[PDB]
DNA sequence: TCGGTAAGCAGTCCGCG
DNA sequence: GCGGACTGCTTAC
């Protein structure tokens, strides 16, 4: 095979690498690399290499590293450019993997583990690490297997062996349901001392040394512990054996109001799946427990115990040991359907990165750069010191607050990134300025064409059209990328749906799931089929579409982020390619087209239903518009249509053969106004919304800017089997908002829009009558807990204390002194409740972290003092009064001349 | 929470005769 | 009461 790279270090004057050498092995080799950086040097000498504006450089290639890094610092003494790339690993894997990168993930170890420490004083601090560590369970992909490392004899307990066999059993048998599909994978091993355990471990470590190590919350416990742990009983030297060159670095993570310490273990590569989680899953949670995520994630059951897990090992070792098995199985069925590790592998390799760096995003897109110029020969220029600036984002039109009830939605296909395409914008692509007009100016075609030569923004720069700037040129490798995964994941979405109404009618048989690829549009023959399936093997065709299309997601949606975080990038003063005259470029471009196109469809709309001067779009945001369809179904007759289908293939008809049309036509004219390189303004039709024909429902509303609900049939091509409700920025999105809040307030909005203004009110009134009775977790509010410290005065809230804090320290108060009760993370999320006055708390809310009960020595005093009637009128009613008045509707009935008699 | 802007709403404080 | 100035948080793009 070709080899490929595992993990990078540099360390001293050595670069240290593991890699996959051509037979499929892995080997390590520590290499005296000689950089090479680059001066500026006058025309007049025998050179190949240019910085990127064409400007000649003389090669430095110097006897190490570490001199490589001194010129670079004598050079700025001097005052002086030092060019070229500066991170020395990044150039030694373009030297050595000077091709397109294949990796074989077989051949790369993932590990991925946690481990179990008993405390009786509180939670057990990785950095004091003062307490026996008294199981492992380390998966191995290579030999796919659980490596249970379990301690019998501690000072907190002895304990008998664990079994596999009441592992295996149901929970019903006294079991702890370890899954069938795992039970002959595991390789149990029992200590009878923990020293022992660990020199095992250890032993184990260096046969099956991790590539890419990953687990929950493993970078900020789980190796720290290990580390520390192994430090305090055998001394440094061997707690560095959990690096394969034997170096680690106690590095310090800072942010706004704090410092916490992970330990760097070079030869290794820690992607700690909660990061991966929270950075890849585009979802915001109100807690980042295991339990709570696995739930989210797969639908399995929550690990239950009773008495607290301090005591767990000691009432219950069975379980304790079985439960640790499991939470390294949930992060692999988490990963076997949300692919982040696959992507990161993808990401790393694609980048020619440390696999780690998938996380920072100017790192990726500094080496993907490098590489590209590199292959022409051209230098990359050094990094400077910028002080931030704010500057001009995105346009977003007010709306007027009404409800709306038929609407066509159009959006610009992966914007800022076809902006960068479109215009030319790129570093060395920069020609020069012309002087602005206002914006409204080019918006409204009144404005002097910028430029007859180069390629233009409204923002006043200018860009050369002969050829592509590295930006645009590498942006579009991926953009494609994106684009594929992106018609896996809607064919995957559309063959849900196929098998959704096939569920409607299941035959009664006996039969198994076709084996198909669910990435393509399912042929005739496959529909034919489907339609004479049972109603299991329907379900479970529906799970693998399901799955299909989340697969898909993962790698469009992050490689969508990946090209729109190079934009951003553009406005980071860390970015060695910052600047702001193309940041703006790009952002002010993105308003003009907006707006630009928003009166091209107006012009349009009022030109097909003879009027002048109505307002047709209703609405945008950066890149979209929504369109008021009203005129249109109206022009033809709400009676006319056979029933809801017929009207939304109407839409959809004039959608594609009227409006996109004259938006292109828009568009193409906007292009030839900026002078721009090509043209790349796509705006498909995105969405179809309505209330279902014949009914009272009113379709959809605004609140304002970032706030709607439309009830949509149709959405990229997807039609739906039942129409879906796309909520915008109300609080049935936000983590914030109480579950069972969340729930009632939505379908308060399904009948909105759906049933109409008497439905709303049927359920109004029952949500009202019954939400007493919901749990307590179900209704609290969640936040994210920052500087309790900044706001803690004495126990007791200090000026400005947000409520949320308030409720903390109310908290901490009501638990004084207890060693063993839970306590309040800063950075972390928290419940929170109000308290009716005058309760035994003191104050008037309470907050405990996210994810748990709440210790059960105070739940029943807040479940007693709960202040319900506050807790429906702030999360409830007034969303709700929000909704109503907005969409013209009133949720209580109100009364007329029509009775009492 | 280590790894772009625009803009909503909850809440504090405090004016508004 | 509710708006404004402000902090905190969380969403849409
Ligand atoms: N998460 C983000 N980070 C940075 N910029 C973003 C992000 N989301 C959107 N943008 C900016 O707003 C523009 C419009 O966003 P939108 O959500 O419509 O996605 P897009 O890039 O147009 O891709 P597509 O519409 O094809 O999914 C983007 O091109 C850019
Ligand atoms: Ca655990
Ligand atoms: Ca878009
Ligand atoms: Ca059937
Ligand atoms: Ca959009």
């Amino acid at each position: 095979m070709k080899e490929f790279y595992l993990t990078v270090e540099q360390i001293g004057d050595s670069i240290f690498e593991r890699y996959i050498d051509s037979n499929g092995r892995e080997r390590t080799r520590e290499v005296e690399y000689k950089p090479s950086l680059f001066a500026h040097c006058p025309e007049s000498q025998a050179t190949k290499y240019f910085d990127i504006y064409g400007k000649p450089c003389t090669r430095k290639l110097f006897a190490n590293m570490r001199d490589a890094s001194q010129w670079i610092k004598r050079m700025e003494d001097i005052g002086l450019e030092a060019l070229g790339m500066d991170d020395f690993k990044l150039a030694y894997l373009s030297d050595t993997y000077n091709y397109e990168i294949k990796y074989d993930h077989t051949k790369i170890r993932v590990a991925n583990f946690d481990i179990e420490v008993t405390s009786p004083d509180g939670f057990p601090e990785p950095s004091q690490a003062k307490h026996p560590i008294d199981a492992i369970t380390h998966y191995d992909s290579i030999d796919d297997r659980f490596y249970v490392f379990d301690l019998l004899n501690s000072p907190y307990g002895n304990v008998e062996e664990w079994s596999i066999e009441i592992a295996a059993k149901l929970q019903e048998q006294g079991g702890d349901e370890v899954p069938s599909e795992i039970i002959d994978k595991i390789i149990y091993m029992p200590f009878d001392n923990e020293k022992e355990l660990l020199m095992e471990y250890l032993n184990f470590w260096q046969q099956k040394t991790p590539v890419i190590l990953t687990g929950w919350n493993v970078e900020s416990f789980a190796i720290p512990y290990v580390y520390n742990r192994i430090k305090n009983i055998f001394g440094e030297s061997t707690a560095k054996r959990l690096s394969p060159h034997r170096k680690t670095r106690v590095k310090v993570i800072e942010n706004m109001y704090g410092s916490r310490e992970i330990i760097t273990l070079f030869g290794i590569s820690v992607l700690d799946y909660i990061d991966l989680y929270k950075k890849f899953s585009f979802t915001n949670q109100p807690s980042y427990s295991l339990d709570y995520i696995s739930e989210f994630e797969l639908n399995v059951g929550k690990l239950k115990y009773d008495g607290p897990i301090s005591k767990l090992r000691e009432s219950n070792h069975q379980r304790y040991i079985s439960y640790n098995i499991i939470a390294v199985y949930r992060v692999l069925q988490i990963d076997a359907k949300r692919q982040f590790i696959n992507l990161s592998l993808d990401m790393g390799y694609y980048a020619k990165i440390q696999i780690q760096s998938v996380f920072s995003p100017i790192k990726t897109w500094d080496a993907i750069i490098f590489n590209s110029l590199k292959e022409q020969n051209k230098v990359i220029p050094q990094g400077r010191s910028h002080p931030v600036q704010p500057y001009p984002g995105a346009f977003v039109k007010e709306p007027i607050p009404n409800r709306y009830k038929y609407v066509m939605s159009f959006d610009l296909t992966s914007l800022y990134p076809s902006i960068i395409r479109q215009v030319n914008i790129s570093p060395e692509t920069i020609a020069g300025t012309f002087k602005v007009a206002p914006l409204h100016d080019y918006i409204n075609a009144v404005a002097e064409r910028p430029s007859d030569v180069y390629s233009c923004s409204p923002n006043g720069m200018m860009y050369y059209k002969d050829r592509d700037g590295v930006v645009p040129t590498e942006i579009t490798k991926v953009f494609n990328q994106r684009k594929e995964h992106k018609g896996y994941m809607l064919a995957a979405q559309r063959n849900g749906e196929i098998i959704k109404e096939a569920l409607h009618n299941p035959n009664l048989s006996v039969d198994e799931p076709l084996d198909v690829d669910y990435r393509f549009d399912f042929s005739d023959e496959i529909k034919e089929k489907i339609k004479k399936l049972s109603a299991k093997s329907l379900n479970e065709m529906l799970f693998r579409a399901q799955r299909t299309e989340v697969a898909g997601m993962t790698a469009q949606i992050n490689r969508k982020l990946l090209i729109n975080s190079l934009a951003g990038a553009l406005g980071n003063v860390w970015f060695r390619y910052y600047d702001l005259r193309n940041a703006t470029a790009i952002t002010t471009f993105g308003q003009m087209a907006l707006q630009w196109i928003e009166r091209k469809v107006n012009e349009y709309l009022n030109e097909v239903c003879g009027t002048e001067g109505e307002a047709f779009v209703l609405y945008g945001d950066t890149d979209s518009i929504y369109v008021s369809a009203d005129k249109i179904i109206d022009k033809v007759g709400e009676s006319k249509f056979r029933d809801t289908n017929h009207w939304v293939d109407f839409l959809d008809k004039f959608a594609r053969e009227r409006m996109e049309p004259a938006i292109d036509r828009g568009f193409r004219e906007m292009c030839e106004y900026m002078n721009n390189k090509q043209h790349l303004m796509f705006m498909d039709r995105e969405a179809i919304a309505g209330p279902p024909l014949g009914s009272k429902g009113i379709g959809g509303f605004w609140t304002g800017k970032k706030r709607y609900a439309l009830n949509v049939w149709d959405m990229e091509g997807t039609r739906y089997a039942e129409p879906k409700l796309k909520i915008m920025g109300l609080e049935t999105q936000k983590s914030s908002t109480p579950k069972a809040v969340q729930k009632a307030l939505k379908e308060c909005i399904r009948r909105m829009l759906q049933e109409g203004e008497e439905s709303l009110q049927e359920y109004f009134k029952e949500f009202e009558k019954e939400f007493r009775q919901l749990n307590y977790i179900s209704i609290a509010s969640v936040s994210s807990a920052n500087n309790i410290a900044k706001y803690d005065v004495g126990g007791f809230p200090g000026p400005k204390c947000p409520f949320h804090i308030r409720g903390i320290l109310t908290y901490n108060r009501a638990i004084k002194g207890n060693i063993d009760a839970p306590q309040v993370v800063e950075g972390e999320k928290v419940y929170v409740l109000p308290l009716r006055e005058g309760n035994p708390f003191g104050d008037k809310c309470i907050a405990w972290p996210s994810g748990t009960e709440i210790t059960d020595l105070i739940k029943d005093d807040v479940l007693h003092w709960m202040d319900y009637t506050v807790l429906l009128e702030k999360t409830f009613i007034k969303p709700l009064e929000g909704f109503t008045s907005a969409a013209k509707l009133d949720y209580e009935k109100k009364a007329s001349l029509f009775d009492m008699f």
